[PDB]
């Protein structure tokens, strides 16, 4: 029934050399001919195995190589000559085109980033032209010309800087509930463009970080920015009285940041409270109230184990939420290097693949609030660092921290003040 070797790679028949199952299929691992031929199985669909293909194949093939697999795969070369066009000709091209659909739906950025491999797709779905095949050559066509063309929130609140008065923002002079819903608003953008392939084969460690994950690492480095910006806005504030009330609105900014299950931004508050400059400054959590010390308790809390804590309340907490990239980049690498590579293995980009899924089901929500463009432009002008390099500006930090709070054989210097508008918070409360 099947043809030859010669005139067909995908002849060659499963085996030990080739495909290796699962105890019940689930595929574990095999060849790229075969992870093709499975992918485009004519007994049965296999959805899973195409979504979790589609996310994960850069990792062990190239997207101009996949385009020539799917179309050689695709191009195969009367008792049983009319049964074989309809047990095996016409399935394998129906499949062929199913995950044609799903790879402009879902992964059109691998196209955009390959005006030659879009060209070539292009060439290769009009060239289709069966009978069956019709409706599927019409929503992918539809697919593609979509992807190249392509309640009521509350009121923004206001302190110290009046509206449009861009040059006068800073962390005391905006209201702390509009920083963290603008931060939140930013962060939930930044997490919503993140794609799955783009933690694949840690390739946001490699070399080309830049072209293959350009929204995780535009992530992380602004998870950087805005926890050394936290640090920086407390050290440098050398008056006690006011770095009190600089690190009291920050903790402030942490309450609305668990109002709005901004888990990133409740880290971040976390993760500069933590640092080593802001961790010793015993002088000035002395002065905060005890109702500020337990919150940044219960977050801190969040951090201890693997997260642990903060997984058990991320599973309980519904749609409106940015969650914490830390932790699942972390369960990746030890699942990319305790799980090998080849047997190719093919249950380690399945395990990578159900990691991303877990980080990737808060994708679809919004926040029904609304943005504030100065306010925005103004977080995302942030750059604490300035000219320095990320080692020479946090040995900054810590001896600024070393300066404002002297060790213990040396006494406490007083600092004159540095802010000349009031330092008493609004408040929580919309
Ligand atoms: C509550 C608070 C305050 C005040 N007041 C002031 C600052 C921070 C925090 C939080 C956010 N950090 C922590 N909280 N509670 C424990 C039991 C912690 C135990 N260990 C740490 N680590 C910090 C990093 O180096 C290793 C030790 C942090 C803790």
């Amino acid at each position: 029934r099947l043809p030859s070797a010669d005139v067909y790679r995908f002849a060659e028949p499963d085996s030990e050399e080739n495909i290796i199952f699962e105890e019940n299929p689930i595929i574990k691992a095999g060849t790229v001919i075969k992870l093709i031929e499975r992918l485009t199985y004519h007994m049965y669909a296999d959805p899973n195995f195409v979504r979790t293909f589609l996310t994960t194949y850069r990792s062990f093939c190239k997207p101009q190589e996949l385009l020539s697999l799917i179309i050689e795969r695709f191009e195969i070369p009367s008792a049983e000559l009319k049964r074989f066009r309809k047990e095996y000709i016409q399935p394998v091209q129906l499949r062929v085109l199913n995950v044609c659909r799903h790879w402009v739906e879902h992964h059109f950025y691998d196209f955009e980033r390959d005006a030659y491999l879009l060209q070539r797709m292009e060439e290769f779905i009009g060239t289709v032209r069966g009978k069956a095949m019709k409706k599927w050559v019409e929503s992918i066509t539809k697919i593609i010309q979509r992807k190249k063309i392509a309640s009521s929130p509350p009121t923004v609140e206001w302190h110290i800087s009046r509206p449009g008065h861009i040059e006068t923002f800073d962390l005391l002079t905006l209201h702390p509930i509009e920083i963290a819903r603008q931060l939140t608003l930013l962060e939930s953008d930044l997490y919503r463009a993140v794609q799955p392939s783009e933690l694949v084969g840690s390739v946001w460690t490699k070399e080309d970080k830049e072209i293959n994950s350009p929204n995780l690492l535009k992530m992380i480095r602004h998870t950087t920015n805005l926890t050394l910006w936290f640090e920086k806005c407390i050290v440098e504030t050398e008056n006690l009285e006011e770095r009190v009330a600089v690190v009291s609105r920050i903790i402030e900014i942490l309450q609305v940041f668990q109002e709005l299950n901004n888990f990133n931004g409740v880290l971040e508050v976390v993760s500069a409270m933590n640092s080593s400059p802001v961790y010793r400054l015993d002088h000035t959590f002395e002065q905060i109230p005890s109702r500020q010390k337990k919150i940044l308790e219960e977050a801190h809390e969040l951090s201890e184990d693997h997260y642990k804590k903060y997984l058990a309340k991320l599973r309980s907490i519904n749609p409106p939420c940015v969650p914490f990239f830390g932790i699942y980049l972390t369960n990746i690498l030890k699942t990319e290097e305790g799980n090998p590579e080849v047997l190719i293995n093919f249950s380690k980009r399945r395990k990578v693949a159900e990691i991303t899924g877990e980080i990737q089901q808060y994708q679809n929500q919004p926040y029904c609030l609304r943005v504030e463009s100065d306010i925005k432009r103004f977080f995302e002008n942030l750059n604490p660092m300035g000219n320095s390099m990320e080692k020479e500006f946090t040995d900054y930090l810590f001896n600024k921290s070393l300066e404002i709070e002297p060790r213990n054989p040396k006494p406490l210097p007083r600092f004159p003040k540095k802010y000349s508008y009031p330092l008493k918070s609004p408040g929580v409360r919309p």
